[PDB]
């Protein structure tokens, strides 16, 4: 019950830049209207740890959601775009790797600290979106 290295992710984060998000979304299969409304949002992301359980929440004009999970242990997740997926989050040397699977597809969201930023890379097949957060 002392420090985690994940206690580098802990806190409150605000989105400060987005690249290629619409394309990432299209590749995922997100509908037009949802893409438009989601891409406008400037969420905060709140990350906390309590023993082995990591919680990530979004505070967003698009959708307020939360996930709680244990590294390496699969869980059910209903995404903001209303996909029902099976997810697993692991820590691969400093990077939090979030894999979502549904209908024989998958997408990977990687989150890592760089300088004072938390960089989120969303990947679907060959399309990558980079979403950059700073401390709130
Ligand atoms: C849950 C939510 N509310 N408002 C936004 C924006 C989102 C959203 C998040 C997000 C942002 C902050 C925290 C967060 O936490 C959850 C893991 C609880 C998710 N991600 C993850 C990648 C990112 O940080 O933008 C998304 C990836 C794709 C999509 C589009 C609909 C398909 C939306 C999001």
């Amino acid at each position: 019950r002392g420090s985690h290295m994940c206690d580098a992710f802990v806190g409150t984060w605000k989105l400060v830049s987005s690249e290629n998000f619409d394309d990432y979304m299209k590749e995922v299969g997100v509908g037009f209207a949802t893409r438009k409304v989601a891409g406008m949002a400037k969420p905060n992301m709140i990350i906390s740890v309590n023993g082995d359980v990591i919680t990530i929440k979004s505070e967003s004009t698009f959708k307020n959601t939360e996930i709680s999970f244990i590294l390496g242990q699969e869980f059910d997740e209903v995404t903001a775009d209303d996909r029902k997926v099976k997810s697993t989050i692991t820590l691969d040397g400093g990077v939090l790797v979030h894999v979502q699977k549904w209908d024989g597809k998958s997408t990977t969201i990687k989150r890592k600290r760089e300088d004072d930023k938390l960089v989120v890379e969303c990947v679907m097949k060959g399309v990558t979106s980079t979403r950059v957060y700073e401390r709130a």
